[PDB]
């Protein structure tokens, strides 16, 4: 709905309200290798998915899109794939959901898997194909596609292909930069697009964390200059930038140098996987992982918005960690996107694990191999649907019992569930609670200090 900007370390709208962008990753437009499994790699995606997201209270989607589908041959720009992106943006907007466009990849791309008749070196496991870059952009030097321990990023071929990209071999990085500019031009006047997550979990390539962070930042600087030129005649959207993929395994990393990100609309977006999928199950803790990320974002002078987080095991055991995560989002007043809305039976994550005949998903449960959606993973869903202020002027505090601030403008908040929220609204005029699908939307007007709390 209103255009988003950054001011004073927060995502805000142009009306001055502090915005919390909470929602999920949606991969229905991503281009995954099929890996010979003979199964869909994504679920269908249409307006009903965005209605379902709005019924959990979400007001953002991280839309995982693929360079391989935008630029299928060198220099191409597939406007028919752009029209599917634009349909998803419009279906999200019709349901009150902003879109982050995420140039997504795992393990470089679909073309890094070990071919069927090819063996692995001793001590390595077979690789499979994932998502990201097109085949023509994939320059592996012939290095083995097998990996250490089954970890998708720990393959010589993937590392070499990333290093070829950072070194701009054959101009492949200039191709992605131009593809980003062309895509930003397609949305330059669309306020529902938050902005651009320049590359998901950039791998180190053949560099250590410090030289990796530098080459990742050098790419971000090139992409930002191309995007800002392409936005001529529209307006500048937010630039969401990530540390290397190592943050997703350790809870911290070397940081892309600030001089590469010297644009006022950048947003730091590490993936906060502490106590979920880090190398250590204990360190950093969930809460220390937030403190590290918050300190890093403050170094950039930028907002923190975490593009991926999630738990993947039994909700009976892990819902308490999910609860702790949401609590910390409220303490730090950030948004982010759960991984993920749907995972299909032929997704590479399922293929890797030999789990293509087992149910998939940590939010929407898909039966396999049928592909049929069969309810929600309720222990996680109930945490993700928790009440929050979508937009609030001068927001100062967000807690489980409600929120408060000091400012002038329209408050908009979500509350889940069929029962009417029972609220104490201090200094809020014209309060209206509207039943909406899956919950309730609150509106009201502030003009100074205010609070909206449970009674």
């Amino acid at each position: 709905l209103p255009r988003l900007t950054v001011e004073d370390g927060a995502i805000k709208d142009v009306d001055g309200r502090t915005v919390l962008l909470r929602g999920a990753n949606v991969n229905g437009l991503n281009d995954y290798a099929s890996n010979g499994a003979g199964l869909p790699t994504v679920a269908p995606l249409d307006r009903t998915d965005f209605e379902a997201m709005a019924a959990l209270g979400f007001d953002v989607v991280r839309l995982n899109i693929a360079w391989s589908a935008l630029e299928p041959t060198p220099g191409a720009f597939d406007a028919a794939y752009v029209a599917r992106i634009r349909e998803a943006v419009q279906d999200a907007k019709d349901n009150g959901i902003y879109t982050v466009l995420d140039m997504h990849q795992d393990a470089w791309g679909p073309y890094v898997g070990t071919p069927e008749g090819q063996d692995c070196p001793p001590l390595l496991q077979r690789g499979i194909g994932w998502d990201g870059a097109p085949e023509w952009a994939t320059l592996t030097g012939g290095w083995t596609t097998c990996n250490i321990g089954g970890q998708r990023e720990a393959s010589p071929a993937v590392a070499r292909a990333f290093q070829a990209f950072y070194d701009d071999e054959q101009g492949v990085q200039g191709h992605l930069v131009q593809t980003w500019a062309r895509l930003a031009a397609e949305f330059r006047n669309e306020p529902a697009v938050v902005g651009y997550d320049l590359l998901n979990e950039p791998n180190p390539g053949l560099r250590d964390p410090f030289a990796a962070a530098d080459q990742i930042g050098r790419f971000y600087q090139r992409a930002i200059a191309a995007i800002r030129q392409a936005e001529t005649g529209g307006f500048p959207h937010l630039v969401i930038f990530e540390p290397s993929a190592l943050w997703s395994a350790f809870g911290f990393d070397a940081l892309p140098p600030r001089h590469y990100l010297a644009d006022p609309l950048v947003v730091f977006s590490p993936h906060l996987y502490s106590q979920s999928i880090n190398v250590s199950s204990e360190f950093p803790s969930i809460e220390d992982g937030f403190r590290i990320a918050v300190a890093a974002a403050d170094w950039y002078g930028a907002p923190l918005w975490t593009g991926e987080w999630g738990w993947f095991g039994d909700p009976d055991e892990q819902a308490g960690q999910v609860r702790r995560f949401v609590d910390a989002m409220n303490t730090h007043r950030i948004g982010g996107a759960w991984w993920s809305w749907t995972q299909a039976c032929g997704d590479p994550h399922a293929v890797k694990d030999g789990n293509t005949a087992e149910p998939q998903g940590n939010l929407n449960r898909i039966d396999c191999p049928s592909g049929e959606e069969q309810g929600l993973v309720e222990g996680f869903a109930e945490q993700l649907a928790r009440a929050y202020p979508r937009a609030a002027p001068g927001l100062t505090e967000v807690a489980t019992e409600g929120f408060r601030g000091d400012g002038s403008g329209r408050i908009e908040a979500w509350y889940p569930g069929a029962e009417r929220p029972q609220l104490d609204t201090v200094n809020v005029a014209d309060v209206a609670l509207t039943r909406v699908d899956g919950g309730w939307r609150l509106i009201g007007e502030a003009a100074g200090e205010y609070s909206v709390t449970t009674l």
